[PDB]
């Protein structure tokens, strides 16, 4: 297995460039050169790169420091070849953002968190990236009085709303992916989960243009099904982007490689992206992004090693998705289980309510008994995907 | 404090009811006669009673069994003055309901389950009940392969629009309420948590009609925090109906009385109940229902006492949640930690994006260093919330 | 990979003999006669049945009744040459274990459920066991002042001590094993996880006959790594007996197949009972009992699939572990990252505490920054093993 | 409620001291000077600070700038009269400690870690403290190959052994304390809760001066009981030290005042420690020490003020839990639900076995169904201490 730019692998700055802090130590590697990384990732197979704002503009950088830093960047982007399909903001990290950008208590700070978007989108447009990412970090709370709830929803919207009305008024050809995440770094996250974002982009002036950026681990950090949320989020035609990551269990954000957290629902994950539905539906098209952090326990080999290890294990659990399927066997499975017959309409072609209840052989004559008298089998079709997954098959 | 009917306190049959069988027990108490169950409520100050069909009306109960319960059932009703404003469906016990009522992957099964809704709905309507709630347990899955999971969705959808098209044809006067659970019994459940069942809504072609069960221990189940989630549920006007309980942890569903699980949380909860959102905003109006069990350990003494414990509780709660809010100190904290600055708009009256980005004061100018000075103190804020809740202030 | 009798695998009577009732429904699937349980586990390969007492002989059987059922059943075991490598008794589904058997609050309860463990003790030893299994399901809370929680200790401690005194005065050639779990049904189980057995373990009077038995889910449903939690019990040779299963996650006990929850803590569990310690060290060598539930939505053909499922799981796993211990390219990595090297003691031969203070090389004269460079390259590493697992290595 | 020295209230010297750097952003405070923080505490009425050894000396200081920075220190002290209680060691924030202190892979650095803990004992020793903790912050894993897992269990005992035969050795009046995590920052660390902390203990060679130092987050990460961990930590007498601080759910380690996380845990755990057992036994005398972090949105004032708060709310649970045990209607209902009835043995005094076995009343004759009807009340119970808790008994 050898990605191709084909694949549409694509990286963030800050995920090789993670350099291994954490709540109680120091990073363990030096920082990573931006061209360097862009170079770098070319050679492996990715496709393309993605940053916030600050991972390569610095925060305090003079308008001379920018414009050196872009130039670089831009060449390196040049000489090999890889896109910026997502840009986004950071919103967390600077002192100032401790209680949120968008939804922060103090005004002059929401203000200046908005003002840092708009330039930013201007940045992403320039880049030609089709994806604007928000991932409201700081937006949420320790303790239950600290936010007016209802407040905190109007005060998102209103900038969701203006950074939409933007790009639609300077005709930039970019969508906004929210993501959701239920904890850490604040106790409870606004909109925590890909229902919750899902549900507030339905409130939302602009929403047409604004859908979801799921990640794998942060719906595990609820106990969540990654693969039920984002089956709900395609059937919504709301699936825009997709972090992809391990996680293994309900803990801190580990930020795994992909297929190094819960392989079983990595394994599911990919036949959904590759195979999509069973009875046909929506397929997700875009990058395959990798929202992760190489161990802060190895050095720089260790980083491009597991750069590859994310690729690799996208693409193996990808040949036995599409052997799985391919299987006569499986496909028998599913049949006796009655996947394609939950395809069927529940009622008939004009058929009411009133019709059904009154249909006797669904209702008053119908043998409840003997209908729960059928094997689904669903453990043989589930012991067929795992041998399917494990290679014996 | 004394629950009177004013207080619009409701339980369920099957909560009083509830015999004591678990996965690893027998039923520890005897079967509750429903007339009893009614006449015991309106004694303890109950406003109101609730049920699922087969709670009173037994699954192969004869014509003259149904009418004979019903003329029980109803002259009880009537010497107590108590309402029913909410009747659910049992899709979940009989052994038909295995792989679900409305997403089973058997097509006959689905029409059972949907014939056995609209009848409900009748029974509803001539009860006087105000909402019908639907609470999908078996809609989901063990393993990954056993739906499809777009057609899980369309098959919800259908049941769901089906039976609210039945409503407004009928001109019945009732509301839908939808209740979310993470798992149990299923491994999985389709529409895990209050911003799915949301998001579920807006998909819907009967959506009018169509809102929130949010329960506290389903919501606690997935880590998540209940009044966060209720507060997006009123913020979009859809919390309809709420199931009152406690929950300590992330594991099976307890069922306990309500503020015998996170306490703090119930506090809080009770606030926004009573108290509504600090700028304003909606209120949620209608009833209070406990959806507890009473522990197996304890006898029918026990029963009525828990019956009881769950309106002191919530009147309790409720008592120190008025006078946290009426204290000047907790005025005075809540301004400085900047509460009701979140109701301020971000932008000015008629201020656009273009504008912002171009104030220099807001972006340019601005001084973030100074800025992230600001003392939120939102731990002074908890401190004085949790001594208002233990009575000390 | 087909099962045989020199593999060890076996299997509970309740496993297989699980009829499907959970918190929400009626069981889907009819009583298996026991007899029928070990011709069909006999035809499988399984090389041996446990039970719990009341799984064989009803809880009001007369002697008459007992002796009549014992009979049949030694009958098929000598028939099919199943062996009964433990046994074990219930304690927890009578409404009399509501409050526990061993820690009831009631010492008359205390008193029947010691005297009915006694009983199945001298049952044990006549059926051949081994082992004997206590599971102490109902010994716990819901609430924090139910309980003293040194008197329940000391009566956790009474039961066991005196069974333990009663093998060894009837010279029994049997080992007590305790069960873990933290939760379901109690909200709160007394020795929740491995290490709280352990160490209670150390306060017996007779401990030496005394260790544990596992289980997988259990462990799990505290977010715990079973392989870790395995290996103290085997460091400490404690490791008497081992349950498998599967679990997703913290939630409700779901005894899934093995192999059908985290399969690569699965993969990893199995090197550890196959393989053990790459340095060396304690093995494992017991039987390899599935304890585990077939999902309530199969019928029997699924029930008799599920128990085939389990053994080819683990021998699947214990093929590719296997190969992976064995591979060069792995062995290698593993000496990179140090696993051998982790054996090596710290101090030299005779090097006490005060010569390594002393040793300016070892502290005063150490070079931290140049030893923090070493690549540990863990992450290679686990990418190997997953190679190995998905078999494309 | 103002806290007094005899209260004996410690606070670490990171507790008030963390500056708010977190995963997502840096530091929101100043560096506080640790002159600063002995005249604070002392002033608000701690009776002690720890400290951990690069808490106070930096990494690289000379031995003139330790001695310098020692004075200092020394002086303060002797000017506020605080105690220093307890001492620990950083085996954790450099690079260094990347892959553990005492099971690094890398025997070179596990000899350096135990050189670190050993002339750290000797400051320990001459501070006066009693205790020495040990946090094995950075023992364990990410994923399960990377350790063998007997040699990591043989290494951390070669550690603590030898540590605890310095003591021995030099006479130091000092016990050593090991304190669990589950997880964070490893994805997995080893003794990850109580039980495993306590069974590590008893396989020592030098577990007569080694016990716990449980910490209320720390097992609340595993969604256990503190109360009932703590419970038989005191049981088995290793409770040498005890860490307060508050954590909502399972998620990373928060560190919240103490009672700001489950306050109906944080409740019955005051209990426990003023109250001890309701039949008697141990009772845990040692200091009362706050292992929290000041939340990142908060100043100064916020960080004095949160110090205030963990002993505010320890002395109005304090006072709390002492009005209800007092309580003689709490009295009677801990009688009827057979509080005191669990103390009793049993047995009777020279019962064996055989006799039990062999009494006719105790189980051949002993009426289950009649046994099972008690109501043991623990609803009701349960409603009695929150009432107490919430100031309205
Ligand atoms: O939990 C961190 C988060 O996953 C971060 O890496 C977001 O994805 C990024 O801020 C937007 O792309
Ligand atoms: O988890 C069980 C669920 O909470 C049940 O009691 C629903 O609320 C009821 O089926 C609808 O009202
Ligand atoms: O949670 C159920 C438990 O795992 C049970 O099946 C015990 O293993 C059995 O009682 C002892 O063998
Ligand atoms: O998770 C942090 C841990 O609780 C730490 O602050 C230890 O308590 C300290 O290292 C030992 O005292
Ligand atoms: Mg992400
Ligand atoms: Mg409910
Ligand atoms: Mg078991
Ligand atoms: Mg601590």
């Amino acid at each position: 297995v050898q990605p191709t730019p084909a694949d549409h692998f694509t990286f963030g700055l800050w995920t090789v460039g993670w350099t291994g802090a954490d709540p109680f130590g120091v990073a363990t590697r030096a920082n990573l050169d931006p061209v360097e990384a862009v170079h770098k990732l070319a050679e492996l197979g990715a496709y393309g790169i993605t940053f916030h704002d600050n991972d390569l503009i610095p925060f305090d950088a003079t308008a001379a420091e920018r414009e050196k830093i872009l130039g670089d960047f831009n060449q390196a982007l040049a000489d090999t070849g890889l896109k910026v399909p997502m840009v986004t903001t950071n919103l967390f990290s600077h002192p100032v953002f401790k209680d949120g950008g968008f939804t922060s208590n103090d005004r002059s700070i929401r203000r200046f968190a908005l003002a840092k978007v708009l330039h930013n989108i201007d940045l992403a447009a320039e880049m030609g990236a089709e994806t604007f990412v928000m991932w409201g970090g700081r937006e949420g709370s320790e303790y239950d009085g600290s936010k007016d709830l209802a407040a905190a929803l109007d005060r998102m919207r209103e900038g969701v709303d203006t950074a939409a009305g933007y790009i639609k008024d300077k005709g930039y050809n970019l969508r906004i992916a929210l993501e959701p995440k239920p904890n850490e770094p604040r106790g409870d996250i606004f909109l925590p989960t890909v229902g919750h974002g899902l549900a507030f982009i339905e409130q939302l002036e602009h929403g047409d243009i604004v859908g979801l950026n799921p990640e794998t681990g942060h719906e595990q950090m609820a106990g969540l099904n990654f693969t039920h949320g984002i089956a709900q989020a395609l059937w919504a035609e709301k699936l825009f982007h997709i972090d992809l990551n391990g996680q293994r269990g309900i803990k801190y954000d580990q930020d795994l490689v992909f297929g190094h957290g819960d392989l079983t629902s990595a394994f599911f994950t990919v036949d959904l992206l590759e195979n999509g539905f069973p009875n046909g539906g929506p397929k997700y098209t875009g990058p395959r992004h990798f929202d992760y952090k190489p161990s802060r326990t190895d050095g720089y080999d260790g980083v491009w090693d597991s750069a590859k290890a994310n690729m690799s294990m996208y693409l193996l659990l990808k040949e036995r998705a599409l052997a799985f399927r391919a299987d006569p066997e499986v496909q028998e499975a599913m049949k006796t289980s009655g996947v394609f017959e939950l395809g069927e309409t529940t009622l008939n072609a004009g058929e009411s309510a009133a019709d059904l209840m009154n249909d006797s052989a669904s209702f008053a004559g119908f043998d409840a008994e003997a209908a729960a008298e059928r094997n689904f089998a669903f453990i043989r079709l589930n012991q067929l995907a795992i041998e399917h997954l494990l290679g014996s098959r």
